[PDB]
C-alpha cells in the first residue's frame, strides 16, 4: 500500500511495539511523529526480535524491506507479508503462527531463506511453497506436522537446508525429496518415523549431513543411502533399529 500524505507512524503501525521500531528506524522521536511514503521506502531491512510484537499491520506499506527479523514476538497473523515482493530472508521463528494461508507466499520469488520454526503449525497447505524458486533455506522445526502434502518441496530446486526436525511426522511421502537435488543438509530428527519408503533419498547426490536421530525406525530399506555419494554426516541414534 502506499500513503498520499504525511501520517503518523502510530496510525500506520498499530502496534505500539512495531511502531517503536519504525520509529526507530527512521529516527524519530515518538510514534506520533508523521512519515512520508518516501521515508517509508527507504527502509530495507527490520530487525525487531524478541520485542512482543503482535501484529505487523502497515508493513504492507515498506515496498523495498527485503530482511526481516522477526522472530520471538507473538505473531498469529502474516497476510501483511504477501506483496513484500522484495523479501530475501524472512525470520518468523519462535511466534504463534499456527497455519499459514494457502497463498501467503505465493509472490514472494526473490525469498531465499524462510525460517518457520518454533511455531505451532499442525499442515502444510499443498503449494504453499510453489513460487518460492529462489528459496536456499527452509527451516520447519519445532512445529505440530504430522504429515507432508506430496509435491510440497518440489519446486525448491535450489534449496540447500531443509530441517524438519521436533515435528510429529510418521511418514515421508515416497518422492517428497525427488527435485531437491542441491541439498547438502536434511535434518528429520526427532520425529515419529517408523520406515523409511524406498527410494526417498535417490537423488539427494548433494547431500552431506542427514540427520535421522530419535526415531522410531525398526529397519532401513536395502541401500537406502546408496547414492549418497557425497554423504559425510549420518546420525541414525536413537532409534529401534
Ligand atoms: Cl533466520
Amino acid at each position: 500500500h502506499t500513503i498520499t500524505v504525511s501520517t503518523p507512524i502510530k496510525q500506520i503501525f498499530p502496534d505500539d511495539a512495531f511502531a517503536e521500531t519504525i520509529k526507530a528506524n527512521l529516527k524519530k522521536k515518538s510514534v506520533t511523529d508523521a512519515v512520508t511514503q518516501n521515508e517509508l521506502n527507504s527502509i530495507d531491512q527490520i530487525i525487531a526480535n524478541n520485542s512482543d510484537i503482535k501484529s505487523v499491520q502497515g508493513i504492507q506499506y515498506l515496498p523495498n524491506v527485503r530482511y526481516l527479523a522477526l522472530g520471538g514476538n507473538k505473531l498469529h497473523d502474516i497476510s501483511a507479508l504477501k506483496e513484500l515482493t522484495n523479501l530475501g530472508w524472512l525470520n518468523l521463528s519462535n511466534n504463534q503462527l499456527e497455519t499459514l494461508p494457502q497463498g501467503v507466499f505465493e509472490k514472494l520469488t526473490n525469498l531465499t531463506t524462510l525460517n518457520l520454526s518454533n511455531n505451532q503449525l499442525t499442515s502444510l497447505p499443498q503449494g504453499v511453497f510453489e513460487r518460492l524458486a529462489s528459496l536456499t533455506t527452509l527451516n520447519l522445526s519445532n512445529n505440530q506436522l504430522t504429515s507432508l502434502p506430496q509435491g510440497v518441496f518440489e519446486r525448491l530446486t535450489n534449496l540447500t537446508t531443509l530441517n524438519l526436525s521436533n515435528n510429529q511426522l510418521t511418514s515421508l511421502p515416497q518422492g517428497v525429496f525427488e527435485r531437491l537435488t542441491n541439498l547438502t543438509t536434511l535434518n528429520l530428527s526427532n520425529n515419529q518415523l517408523t520406515s523409511l519408503p524406498q527410494g526417498v533419498f535417490e537423488r539427494l547426490t548433494s547431500l552431506t549431513t542427514l540427520n535421522l536421530s530419535n526415531n522410531q525406525l525398526t529397519s532401513l530399506p536395502q541401500g537406502v543411502f546408496e547414492r549418497l555419494t557425497n554423504l559425510k554426516t549420518l546420525n541414525l541414534s536413537n532409534n529401534q533399529l
